[PDB]
Order: C-alpha cells, then structure tokens, then sequence
C-alpha cells in the first residue's frame, strides 16, 4: 500500500566564499526521524531515546563514516558549483530507498542548487533526470561532467550505493526500530439508515499505525464487490495514527451473514455486526 522507506538528507553549504566544514544531515524511517548529524562533534547522533536506547554505536559508527564519506563528496561538487562566486550557497542531497511489498525495490537521488532541483538520478535504473530548464541543465551539465573526471562519482558505485542503504533499511527494520510505533486498529460497527427493509452497516477502525489496511464486508464469508461498499479516505484521525472505514446495506434480519474483514500489519481479524 505504502512502502518502507530510508531517506537522508544531506546538505553543505559556504556562508561567505568558503564551504563551511563539515555538512547536515537527517535520516528518516518510515516517515520519522532517526538520526542527525552532529556537525561538531562529528557523530551521527540519535534523534530521541527510541532511536538511541535501541540503536548501537555500531550502527552510529556506520552512519558516521557513510555520511562523512557523503559530505566530502558534496562540499566538493559546491566548491566545483561556484567558480569563486560568493554570498550564500547551498547544495542538498535527498537520497531515498524503498522496499515495496511484492519485495520490488526503489531508489532515488535529489540534488538541490541554492534551493532549486536540478538533477534526480534513480539508483535502480542509473538514469538520470534534468528539469527542462535553463540555469538547471547547465548545472546539470557541469555537475554531471565534473563527476566523470578527476572522478569522486566514480562508476556504478552508485549501483552500490542503493544496496547500501536497502541494506541499512532492511536492518533498521529488523532491529525494530520502526515497529514500536505499531498501533493495532480500533475496530467498531456501527448499524444506521434503518429503514425500508433495509439498514446499514459500518465498519470503523481508528486509531492505527501504519496508514496500510485493507477493509471489507464479506456476505457469508465473500468479499463484497468492490462498489457495493464505500469506503471513507484513509484520513489521519487523530494523533499521529490514522482512520478509515467502509459501509454497505443489508436486508433487515439477516445480520449473522455479515461480517467485516480487516487486515492491518500481517494481522487479520473479523468482525461481526452489533446486536
């Protein structure tokens, strides 16, 4: 439905002719922070105790030389970026992983001049995307050029550069990190519109994390049709978990027929209608 993802986001920047040392940098899970890096002390630190009572510092230690690695190589394309040039700029890198569901990957790479896209590179397929616009395509061009020679692009490194953090995705998943927000569904019927040999029955489930679920009436133990039903958005309901819920009209009497199916986080369970 929505995949798991690893986002960083690394900038580097010269305030007055000359790169500052060092750069920024933030690591999201699943949407939440997780790292950030701490430009003085040179670590990759965590971003509360949940990320830091459950990752080691063998996991900092890793993070620290990966991104270090990364803002060398970024300090040194800004350099290349202005001639001289002065006053402010800024270059950022938004680089992302994905795993799916059917355990198809994805893999992207944004780069950001002076707060303006101008290069997008998917790690999967190694090809890269240019905006249609002027200013973009020379830096693009420079950029690109830049990398090829004198070489800190360097080949399909880049090819490794996507297993990389699909590697620290998977383990980030795995130590847990990301299932503790985990948020079992409140789940209620509800009857209305009685009426005309009719009545409605609505299943609700609230309060959940993640936003995946799957909801649905079933008649005697089929899955409705998908249009004999409705379905609500799955909009964020309350505090930081979500909501959602799917209706449809039954004969009066005949309630013990329907039951409403949910599954949320490898979990399935069913639900029948109030008496």
């Amino acid at each position: 439905m929505e995949p798991h993802s690893l986002r960083y986001n690394l900038m580097v920047l010269s305030q007055d002719g000359s790169v500052q040392s060092g750069f920024l940098a933030e690591g999201h899970l699943d949407g939440q922070p997780f790292l950030r890096y701490d430009r003085q002390k040179r670590r990759a630190k965590p971003q509360g105790q949940w990320a830091e009572d459950v990752l080691g510092a063998e996991t900092w230690d890793t993070e620290t030389e990966d991104l270090t690695e990364n803002g060398q190589d970024l300090r040194r394309t800004l350099t290349h970026i202005k001639d001289q040039k002065g006053g402010l700029h800024s270059l950022q890198e938004i680089r992302v992983c994905e795993i799916h569901e059917d355990s198809s990957t994805r893999g992207s790479r944004h780069f950001y001049y002076n707060g303006e896209l101008f290069l997008s590179q998917n790690l999967e397929t190694q090809e890269s995307t240019v905006p249609q616009s002027s200013r973009a395509q020379t830096l693009a061009m420079n950029v690109t050029n830049f990398w090829k020679e004198d070489a800190m692009k360097t080949k399909t490194h880049y090819r490794a550069m996507q297993a990389d953090c699909l590697q620290k995705l998977q383990r980030y998943l795995k130590s847990g990190v990301a299932i503790r927000r985990t948020v079992p569904p409140m789940v209620n019927v509800t009857c209305s519109e009685v009426s005309e040999g009719n009545i409605t029955v609505t299943c609700r489930a609230s309060s959940f994390y993640p936003r995946n679920i799957t909801l649905t009436w079933r008649q005697d133990g089929v899955s409705l049709s998908h249009n004999t039903q409705q379905w609500g958005d799955v909009l964020p309901d309350g505090n930081g978990t979500y909501q959602t819920w799917v209706a449809t009209r039954i004969r009066q009497g005949e309630e013990q027929r329907f039951t409403c199916y949910m599954e949320h986080s490898g979990n399935h369970g069913t639900h029948p209608v109030p008496s």
